[PDB]
C-alpha cells in the first residue's frame, strides 16, 4: 500500500533479493530499490534486515553507496540507495583500451579505503565479490562504489567471534573454512582475491569440486604462474602475499594495505604497461559468473 504510494519501480538492475531502478515520483528523482521477500526470511533473517538498515546508515564515504530510505510493507522489505549507473567495474575494464596495474592499483586504493571505513566503524562486509564493485556513473574517471552490505556484520573492536559460516565459495577466507573466530582479516583476503583477477582476469583458487577448492584455500595453494605473471611487478606479488596469508593475526590490514608501495606510490611503482590478455580472460571470466 505505503512503498506503491511514493515509488515507481522500473528496471531490474540485479538480484537474496532483486535491486530496481525506481523514481520517487513527486520529488522526481530516482534510486535503486533493494527488494527483499519477507516470507522467504526466518525470524533471525528479518532482525538482520534491521542491522542491515542500521550498518548502511552508518557509512557515509564516496566509495560506499548511500542509503536513503528503509520500507517496510506485507510481504517486502525496501531498503532506497543511491542510484549509481556505471554498472560493475570488471564489465567495465572488458570495454576499455587501455588496462594496467596503475589502473588495477586506483581500483584496490578505492575498494581499501571503503573497507578501512567500514573496520572504523565496526563493520566487516564478509562478502566482498566482483558483484558488489560497481561504478558510480557512464562518465570517465567516476568512483568505484561498494554496494550491497546484505551479509555484513558489527564486531566490537579487535574481538574475533564465530559470526556464521557466510560468504561466496572462490573469496572464502580460511579461517571461515576452518571455522576459527573471525573478524576484520576475512576483508582483507576477499581484497587478495580481487586484486588477483584484477592482475590476470581469472581467480587463485578454482575448481570443480567445492571440497577441493575449500582445501586449496585453506592451504594458500595460489601461485604466479608464466608467462603472465612474468610482467607483474614484484610489489603487486608482494602485496597479494600479505592479504592471501592464511593467518589472519598476520595478514595485512586496511591501514597498512593503503600505505603498501604498490598503492601509495602508485604513480612510482605500479607498471603502466597494456594488459591485453588480463582484458581479454576477465571477459570469460565475467561470463562464467553470469551463467
Ligand atoms: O545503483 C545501485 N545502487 C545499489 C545499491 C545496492 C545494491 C545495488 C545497487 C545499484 C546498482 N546499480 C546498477 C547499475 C547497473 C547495473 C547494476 C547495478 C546495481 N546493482 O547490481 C546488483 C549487484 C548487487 O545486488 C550484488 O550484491
Amino acid at each position: 500500500l505505503y512503498f506503491q504510494s511514493m515509488y515507481q519501480l522500473f528496471e531490474e538492475l540485479g538480484k537474496f533479493s532483486v535491486v530496481r531502478r525506481c523514481v520517487k515520483v513527486l520529488a522526481g528523482q530516482e534510486y535503486a530499490a533493494k527488494i527483499i521477500n519477507t516470507k522467504k526470511l526466518s525470524a533471525r533473517d528479518h532482525q538482520k534486515l534491521e542491522r542491515e538498515a542500521r550498518i548502511c546508515r552508518l557509512l557515509k564515504h564516496p566509495n560506499i553507496v548511500r542509503l536513503h530510505d528503509s520500507i517496510s510493507e506485507e510481504g517486502h522489505h525496501y531498503l532506497i540507495f543511491d542510484l549509481v549507473t556505471g554498472g560493475e567495474l570488471f564489465e567495465d575494464i572488458v570495454a576499455r583500451e587501455y588496462y594496467s596495474e596503475a589502473d588495477a592499483s586506483h581500483c584496490i586504493q578505492q575498494i581499501l579505503e571503503a573497507v578501512l571505513h567500514c573496520h572504523q566503524m565496526g563493520v566487516v562486509h564478509r562478502d566482498l565479490k566482483p558483484e558488489n564493485l560497481l561504478l558510480a556513473s557512464k562518465l570517465k574517471g567516476a568512483a568505484v562504489k561498494l554496494a550491497d552490505f546484505g551479509l555484513a556484520i558489527e564486531v566490537e573492536g579487535e574481538q574475533q567471534a564465530w559470526f556464521g559460516f557466510a560468504g561466496t565459495p572462490g573469496y572464502l577466507s580460511p579461517e571461515v573454512l576452518r571455522k576459527d573466530p573471525y573478524g576484520k582479516p576475512v576483508d582483507l583476503w576477499a581484497c587478495g582475491v580481487i586484486l588477483y583477477i584484477l592482475l590476470v582476469g581469472y581467480p587463485p583458487f578454482w575448481d570443480e569440486d567445492q571440497h577441493r577448492l575449500y582445501q586449496q584455500i585453506k592451504a594458500g595453494a595460489y601461485d604466479f604462474p608464466s608467462p603472465e605473471w612474468d610482467t607483474v611487478t614484484p610489489e603487486a606479488k608482494d602485496l597479494i602475499n600479505k592479504m592471501l596469508t592464511i593467518n589472519p593475526s598476520k595478514r595485512i590490514t586496511a591501514a597498512e594495505a593503503l600505505k603498501h608501495p604498490w598503492i601509495s606510490h602508485r604513480s612510482t611503482v605500479a607498471s603502466c604497461m597494456h594488459r591485453q590478455e588480463t582484458v581479454d580472460c576477465l571477459k570469460k571470466f565475467n561470463a562464467r559468473r553470469k551463467l
